[PDB]
Formats: structure tokens, C-alpha cells, sequence
């Protein structure tokens, strides 16, 4: 039985121990940088593990930072809440703004209906929404909006009798069966990988955009926003459609043309006409538009376009115009969720000023959205995870302890510089796979800059790839909150997700280690030499 | 059928139209004083009438600014997490832990047992022991903690057939009676009251001390901790007797024996002794003090002694032993939080592993506080609340307000001194009634503060009572959210509220009007004389 405390009670032990075993690295060398790098070891430990709630040990850097020194306890309480992380709340708001008018179902059997109800080309109109949806809001929303959906549509073939929701059919949850657990592997990954097509997505392209052009304010090179796009959305088709493949083939029997699932599938053909007539009748049970839906969309559309213009490459941007303060991305979504107050509902109450119309409303007309609905849904407990973030590479910029890695990693010089860039996309691979991606980039980011910086190659190089790199993260249920949302409102398992996982991780590196070298020079050719501009900030280091 | 218009949808017309009628506010004067004028005209006209929710409308400030040319993006989203925000919620979080183990139910019960159980000292036994755990933590937490306490005493009382806490069958929600109206309106007063007792007791003593700080920093007076509770605590004992008194002559017949109310009263004296052996028959049941209160205590105790001595002080300054940096007040309470998630509950796992004695724990034990529970308990909208006063002041001070207002208000040196206090403190609690506190405090400090820098007026003796007199808030639903509270959880039909209010405001002024001349000048002995670093100031200007 002493083998069971172990077994009911790892994860107060690893508390315990880690901090006191990892004390000697303070106490032995001198630097205050390496009481920063005792701090960041046992929050990543504890990160890792989670075996504190993984929202809570974000706060740890409010004791820590002014005991140890590094740093003013009111500046470090001011880097939390920053306007990045503002606009990544208003976008949470508005998409669940858009979840309250069920929009989302009209739009998924609007594309059910363009694409058929074939299970394979189901599947397919299934990913390519979910990526287009991802594209440009966050993640775990955009999840957590689609998951309904889905289980609607598989309740509706289950009423079909092709599939099976659960494994065992009722023998904890019973296992979901293979097509089930196919499909909400698909969403989820899918959902994951769309972050890397725009700035916009995910919150570790902006981390490492702000770290960049934090660093160098006199790079000749830009990292625009359309030339972002132009970097991105190809090599996202590539591996998008490859994992599709990958997907249908490991657990459907695509390629393989025989197998026990393939006379399921041809059976579900079979069952085309049927499919056909409950999705369009359902189609129609919805009704027509109601005006509510028409401006959210309104809102939505208007929205993006307004990020899009933000000073781009072909346009003068509206930032320019109103050049009196520089304002960034914060200031649109903000004003969309405040209309989304202001604005009514059905219009009603126009009947008694001038119409002749008959009925007339009874109470107060109901607004877009109501307060009581926005606390309950929201994950509140991003904001300080997000904020720990900053506050890591603040301390670590501030401490420099950077300074002292980046020039310990100096024996890589000898290296051509190829395979110095697989070396870097699969530490980053490595690194991210252990916890929440932002903090993981933003740990990650700034040495790679130092190292760039010594080892005399041209930065943006080295820091793209490892800023694409570090959004993939594809076998763990803590390693992605998006994974963690799936892993609940479904019964999957640890073991299967892993080992699933496999081909999605082979798929992106070798994807991105064909196009970046060859992609980047058409759309940067200077990557390869060093520059002077950069050289000035060598001679200054 | 038009009045049934105005009746039902007035609140979108007051919408559609304020923010446009103000307009030619900015379009007559050029300065940018008068915009930032326009922004906090219509901002408070919104508050007051609550058509937006409260909490959205304090978002405007972020989206306003950077068009408006005032102040930079980047700057407006800084300050909404100035480390007293953190401190605040931080304090919530504690007051739900103190919350989830029953602590309150033992206190108030044993306060009962120790005061007894006639109905005047039931209700005096109540008022007290809310007033004390209002003391320390936040206003909101504490009236949502003490509320069911009050429902189950009256249900006793209504099972030993004193009195009903309805009033009538169908005289829509029933009529409370007189009792039921005073107990819930005494908890709400009294905690209140309270709360304006040291600096950590409501969000107003943190933003006042705050801005005083900021705006003078060569100042011999400081309002550290001590101080201020020596200058608050004799004040609120007599205001809190004397509106124990005020209740219990209104609702529940004190000096009139000569009325219905008296002989129920005396019913309930012969009855005193059964509702005893009820009482603490029922502390009886609860059964003996478990581990988990125990370390809870400990915890609180130990907090509030961090905030005692470790700020500058006679003994034992640990701010003093770790000054590398300026460390505030934010280290305490999230270092409970976060030592709250650590520690176990049982400890039975750890000790009977070695003692071999007692049954082994099946699974992990839970720790404190969940995250689950912390999740639908706080009103997380109050950050955006407290960043929008923070704004607001921040912002009138940057672009010119103060100076200009100050300047305007330049006649009032001809009247004394006491009145000119007396005219202060009646203005401040007039424009208290309207809507919540800390934004009349950020609106009202700093123009106070040059308008005393201009009369050559010591800033300190205005300043403090004034920001004394922004807690007190007695008469409408809106005005302060524990009245919100009470009157949600019993229905109270705002009439009997407003009139019940007469007594707390008079009682208030006329106190405070008598102890800041006598007890002030006590505690702060250069108030009535114009100091030197003062003139310096009034130089600069
Ligand atoms: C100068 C730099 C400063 C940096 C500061 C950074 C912030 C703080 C960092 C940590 C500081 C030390 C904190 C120590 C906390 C110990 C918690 C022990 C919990 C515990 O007993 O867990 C059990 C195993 O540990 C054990 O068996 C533990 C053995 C010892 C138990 C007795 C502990 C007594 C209390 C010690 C704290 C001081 C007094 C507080 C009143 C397993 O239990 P489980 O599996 O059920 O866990 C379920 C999850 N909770
Ligand atoms: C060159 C000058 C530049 C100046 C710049 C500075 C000033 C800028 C000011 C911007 C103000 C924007 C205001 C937008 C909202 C207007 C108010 C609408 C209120 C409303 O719906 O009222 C209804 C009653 O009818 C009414 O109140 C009757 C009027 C209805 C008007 C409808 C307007 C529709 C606008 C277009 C919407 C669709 C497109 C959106 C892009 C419902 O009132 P209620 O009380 O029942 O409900 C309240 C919510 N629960
Ligand atoms: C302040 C600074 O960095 N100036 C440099 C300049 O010396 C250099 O000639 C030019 C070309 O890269 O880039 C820029
Ligand atoms: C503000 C400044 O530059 N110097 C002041 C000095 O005028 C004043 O006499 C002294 C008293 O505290 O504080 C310092």
C-alpha cells in the first residue's frame, strides 16, 4: 500500500520538493539573473505538472519580483494588462456575442448543404469551416462555438444509424467511438492550426510581433500585416490539407481499400438521398433572417475590415489620418462590443411612431446581448495566464539573464546555418508540447534574438520560423486550451489523443522546413547576408 | 396610448439623444479641456440613469481617449491595473475562502451566545458583528456573506410564531413587514457604515489615498496605515450606535409603549428563554472546529498583521528589511491566495501513512478553495469599474480639467473656513446619492485639490472629510450595490428605503461636521495654518 500514496498524492509532493530541491542554484553563483532563472525552472515545473490549478501559478511573479529585487512592485502589476490582451477579451466577447443569435448554425448547414452529405466530404466541409472560422478569432471560442454543432450533426446520423456516438454502446463515460473521436480530433486540430494563418488568431503571433519589433526599432524589413498573410496562408493550405488526409486515412481507412470502416462509409453513401432530405428540411425549420442576425454580421464584418486598414502596405491607413495619438488594435473591437449594447433587437417599438402596423410591444425591447449571460461564459482566468507572459519577459529583459544564455550558447557558430534552423524548429516543437503556447514563445523568443545577434545571422531568419513554430501543439490536453475544451464536453482519451497526434507533428515541420527556405526569399531576399542595419546593433552589443 | 412610449421605452431615447444634444459643448470652446468635459458630462449622465449596465459604459474611456487626442493608447490600458486593483480582488478572493467553510455561521452564533437573545439585543448583536467583519474586507463580498444568516434567524423567529416576515396574502411580489424591513435594512447600513473604517475597507480610501500620493509627494503628513484608523474608529462607533438607536425607534417601537409595536415586543420577552435553548441547541449541532477553519483563521490574521507593522512603523517593518525596491501593500493577499491553494485540508493522507492509525484517504485531498467555485462567485466586472475611475482622474489631471475648474471656483475664500467644510461635505454626499462611490471620489479629489491649492487652504483638512464622506450612501437602489443586494434578495419597495434614509444622513453629517474639527486637529496638529511646502506648490502654479 505505500506504493498508493504515491500513486493518490504525486502532485502534492512535486510542490513540495521542487522548490526546495532547486534552491541551490540561487545560493551557489552569484548574479541575481540566476535567482530570475530559479524563478522561471520551478514555474515551468509547475506549469508542466499542473498540479496547481494552471491559472493560479501565473500569479507567483506579484510575491516573487519585488522580493527578489528585480523589479518595482508597481510596474510589475502594470505589465499584466496590456493592450493586446485587451483586444484578445474583446474578441472573446463579440464571439460569443456572435453564439447568442445561432448564426453559427445557419453557417455550417449552409456550407452542408453546398457540400453534400457524403461522410468523407462532410468531413471536409467540417475542417475547411473550422479554419476559416479560426482565422481570425480566438481559438478556444472558436472551439467551444463549433462543438455544438457537431455533436448536433452526429445525434442527427445517429437518428440515421450509420455511426455510433460511443465506443461501447454503454459498456466513467464510455469511449467515443472512432468516427466521433475522428471528427473532434478534426475540429480541434483544425481550430489549432488556423491560429497561424493571421496576426490575429492567436495570441503568440502578437506576443512574438511585440517582442520583435520591440527589440529593433531600426529593422529595414517590416513584418506587415498583409505581408504576414503573404508569408502564412500557403504553407497553412499545405499542411491543412495534409492533415485532412492524415485524419481520413488513420482513422476512416481512406487510402486503405479494405477495411471494416470502408463498408461503414459505403454505407453511408448508400444513405445519401435520406441525408440529404433531413438536412435541407432542417435548413428550412430555421426561417428566414431575422434582422438580430443581420447586424451582427454587420458588426463582424466591419470588425475585421477595420483591423485589415490599420496602415497596410497598399493603402495610406486610417491610423495615418487620425495621427494626432497612436492608437492600436484595441480601440475597433471595443467599439463593436459597446454598440453591441447600445443597438436593439427587433425594431419593434417603430410600429406605434409612424406605422400603421397593429402589434406593439409589451416591455423594454431586449439588446444584442445581456451582462448576465457574458460573466458566466467567459473564462476569466486568461487574463492573469496571458499576463504572466509579459511579465516573464519583462524580468528576464530587465535582469539579463538573457544576455548571459544567449552568449553561453556560442559553440553553434560551426554550424551551416540549415541545420541550425531544423535545431531551432524542433526545440521549439519541444518546448511548446509542455505548456500554454504564448508563455512558451515568450519564454522562448528573446535568447534566440541575443544568440542571432552573436552568431552573426540575420535575425528575422531564426525568429519567424520559431514564431510559426510555436503555435503547433498537437499531444497533450494541457499543452492548448482549445485541446483542453475538447478533451472536455467529449470522452476522449489521454492515450489515443497522443498517439494520434503523431502525424500532424511530422507533417508541420518537414512542411515548414520546404517553404520557408524557399517562400521567404521571394518574400524577403536580403534573409541570407547579414545587414549593416544589424551590424550597428552588433557593434553596439 | 403615447405615455405608454415614454413609460416603456425611454431609456433608448435617453441614449439616442444625450450623447447628441451635449455636443456643441466641445464645438463653442476650442479647448481640449472642454472635450475631455463632454467625455465625463455624458459618461456620468449614463451612470445616473442606468440605461447602458453599469459596468460597460466605464469602457468608453479606452476607445475615447486615443481618438479624442488626449492621451495615448498604450497608456489608457496601462493604467487599469494599478496594483490597488489587484489588491482589491485579491481581498474578494479571501472573503469567498473565509466564505466556503462556514466561518461566519460560528462567529454570529457565538456573538449571539454571548450577547443573548432579547429581540433589541438580537438586532444589536447582528449590527455589531457585521459592522466587524465589514471592517476588514469589501463591502459587496460582506453583505452576500451575512444575507442567508438573517434569513434563517427570522425563519426561527417565524417557527416560534413571534411574527410573520410577509406581510399580507395579496396585499407581483409580496409586502415585507416592519421587522423583516429593519433587519435586512440594518445589515445593509451597518455594513456600509463600516466600511468606511480603515483603508483597506472600500475601493474610495484606496483611490483617495492614492491620488493624494500622486499628486503631492513632499508632503510632511502621510496616512499610513495607523493614522488613518486613529483618525476613522472613534467617528464610526458613535455614528453606528446612533443609527442602531435611529432603527430601532423608527421600525420597531423603542420610546413609544404607547403603540402595537411594543406589546409584540413584550410577547417576545417572556419567549426569550426558548428561543436560547433553540439557539444554542443549534451551535450545538454544528459540532467542534475543524482543521480547515482553523488554518483559514490563521491565514486572515495573518494578513491583516502584514498590512499592520511591515509598512513604514515603530517595530518590525519588513518593508524596511526588504528595500531594494519600494515594495506595496499587493504582496499580503495574493501571497494568501496562492498559500490558500497550497496547503491541504485533512492532513489524515500525510500523518496516518507514518501513525498507521485510521482509515487511508481513497482519493486526493482537495485543497482550500477550488478554482470551480471562485469562478461564479466574484463580480469580475468590477475591474473594468475601478479602470474607468482610475482613467477619469488620470485623465482630467493630464489634460487640463483640474486647473481650469480650480481656477473657476477661485470666489469661494470669502466665506469661514467651517462653512466652506460645511458646503464641501453637503455636496459630496449629494452627489454620493447619485451613483457609485468611487467614481464621485475620482471625480471630486483632484479638484478639490487644486481648488485648496489656490485658497491657500491646507489640501489635507478638505480633502480627508471629504473623502470620508463619499462612502456614505444611504437612499437609492442605484447609489451603492449592497442596497442592490438587499433589496434583490427581499423585495423593498424603494419608498420605505428612501424615507428610512433621513436618519443616517443627518446623523452622519452632523457627526462628522463635530469630530473632524474637535478629533483632527488632535491627530494632525498644523491643519489650521497654511504650510511652507505647500507655497512651494502654490508657486508653481
Ligand atoms: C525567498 C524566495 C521566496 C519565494 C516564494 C515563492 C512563493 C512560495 C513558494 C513555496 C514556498 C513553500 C510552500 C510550502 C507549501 C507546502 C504544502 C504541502 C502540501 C502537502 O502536504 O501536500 C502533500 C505532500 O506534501 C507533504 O507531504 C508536505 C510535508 C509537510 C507538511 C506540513 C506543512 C506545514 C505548513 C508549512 C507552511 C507554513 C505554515 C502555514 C500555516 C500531498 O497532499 P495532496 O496530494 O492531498 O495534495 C493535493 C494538492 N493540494
Ligand atoms: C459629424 C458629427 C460627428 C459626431 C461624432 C461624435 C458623436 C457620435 C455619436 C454616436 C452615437 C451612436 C448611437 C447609436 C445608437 C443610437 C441609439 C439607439 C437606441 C435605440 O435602439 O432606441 C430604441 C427606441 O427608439 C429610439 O430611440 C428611436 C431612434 C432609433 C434610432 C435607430 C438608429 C439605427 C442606426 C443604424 C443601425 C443599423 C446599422 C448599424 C451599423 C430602443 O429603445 P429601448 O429602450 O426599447 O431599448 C434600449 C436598449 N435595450
Ligand atoms: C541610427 C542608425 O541605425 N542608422 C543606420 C545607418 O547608420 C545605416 O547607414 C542605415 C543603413 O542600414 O541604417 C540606419
Ligand atoms: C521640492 C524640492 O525641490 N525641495 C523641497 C524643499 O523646498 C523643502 O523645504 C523640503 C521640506 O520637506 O523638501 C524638499
Amino acid at each position: 500500500k505505500c506504493s498508493n500514496f504515491f500513486a493518490n498524492h504525486w502532485k502534492g509532493l512535486v510542490v513540495f520538493l521542487v522548490p526546495l530541491l532547486c534552491l541551490p542554484v540561487m545560493l551557489l553563483n552569484e548574479g541575481a539573473e540566476f535567482r530570475c532563472m530559479y524563478l522561471l525552472l520551478v514555474m515551468a515545473i509547475f506549469w508542466v505538472t499542473e498540479a496547481l490549478p494552471l491559472y493560479v501559478t501565473s500569479m507567483i511573479p506579484i510575491v516573487a519580483f519585488p522580493i527578489m529585487g528585480i523589479m518595482s512592485s508597481d510596474q510589475t502589476c502594470r505589465l499584466y494588462f496590456k493592450d493586446t490582451l485587451v483586444m484578445f477579451m474583446g474578441g472573446i466577447m463579440v464571439a460569443l456575442a456572435v453564439e447568442y443569435c445561432n448564426l453559427h448554425k445557419r453557417l455550417a448547414l449552409r456550407v452542408i448543404q453546398i457540400v453534400g452529405c457524403s461522410p468523407r466530404r462532410l468531413h471536409f466541409g467540417l475542417i475547411m469551416v473550422t479554419m476559416f472560422l479560426s482565422m481570425w478569432i480566438s481559438n478556444a471560442a472558436c472551439t467551444a462555438m463549433m462543438c455544438p454543432i457537431i455533436q448536433a450533426v452526429l445525434e442527427e446520423l445517429q437518428a440515421q444509424g450509420v455511426c455510433k456516438i460511443n465506443h461501447e454502446p454503454q459498456y466513467e463515460p464510455p469511449y467515443p467511438t472512432k468516427i466521433t473521436l475522428c471528427y473532434y480530433l478534426g475540429i480541434a486540430y483544425a481550430s489549432s492550426l488556423g491560429g497561424c494563418g493571421t496576426i490575429i488568431g492567436t495570441a503568440t503571433n502578437l506576443t512574438f510581433k511585440g517582442i520583435y519589433e520591440a527589440r529593433f526599432k531600426n529593422s529595414t524589413e517590416q513584418m506587415d500585416f498583409p505581408t504576414f498573410m503573404f508569408y502564412s496562408v500557403p504553407s497553412m493550405l499545405v499542411y491543412t490539407l495534409l492533415t485532412f488526409v492524415f485524419l481520413q486515412w488513420h482513422f476512416m481507412g481512406l487510402w486503405r481499400p479494405k477495411s471494416k470502416e470502408a463498408q461503414e462509409v459505403q454505407r453511408g453513401r448508400e444513405g445519401a438521398d435520406v441525408a440529404k432530405k433531413v438536412i435541407d428540411q432542417r435548413y428550412k425549420d430555421l426561417g428566414p433572417m431575422s434582422i438580430h442576425e443581420i447586424q451582427v454580421m454587420i458588426l463582424f464584418i466591419f470588425m475585421v475590415v477595420m483591423y485589415f486598414t490599420r496602415k497596410p502596405g497598399i493603402f495610406l491607413g486610417w491610423a495615418d489620418l487620425l495621427n494626432s495619438k497612436d492608437i492600436r488594435n484595441s480601440m475597433p473591437t471595443i467599439f463593436v462590443v459597446v454598440m453591441c449594447f447600445m443597438l436593439p433587437a427587433n425594431y419593434a417599438f417603430l410600429r406605434y411612431c409612424t406605422r400603421r402596423g397593429g402589434p406593439v410591444p409589451t416591455g423594454p425591447t431586449p439588446s444584442l446581448i445581456t451582462w448576465k449571460f457574458i460573466q458566466t461564459k467567459v473564462p476569466w482566468g486568461l487574463v492573469f495566464l496571458l499576463g504572466g507572459g509579459f511579465a516573464l519577459a519583462e524580468g528576464s529583459k530587465q535582469s539579463g539573464m538573457a544576455k548571459l544564455i544567449g552568449n553561453a550558447l556560442i559553440g553553434l557558430k560551426v554550424l551551416p546555418n540549415s541545420v541550425l534552423l531544423l535545431v531551432v524548429i524542433l526545440v521549439a516543437v519541444f518546448l511548446t508540447a509542455f505548456s500554454s503556447n504564448v508563455a512558451i514563445a515568450n519564454i522562448i523568443i528573446p535568447v534566440l534574438a541575443e544568440m542571432s545577434l552573436a552568431i552573426e545571422i540575420h535575425p528575422l531568419y531564426l525568429i519567424l520560423p520559431a514564431g510559426l513554430a510555436c503555435s503547433m501543439a498537437f499531444h497533450l490536453p494541457v499543452s492548448t486550451p482549445p485541446n483542453a475544451l475538447v478533451a472536455g464536453y467529449a470522452n476522449i482519451r489521454t492515450k489515443d489523443m497522443a498517439i494520434a497526434g503523431i502525424g500532424p507533428t511530422i507533417i508541420t515541420i518537414i512542411t515548414l522546413f520546404v517553404f520557408c527556405q524557399t517562400w521567404g526569399l521571394v518574400v524577403y531576399p536580403n534573409l541570407n547576408s547579414f545587414p549593416e542595419w544589424a551590424q550597428i546593433y552588433a557593434a553596439a552589443a
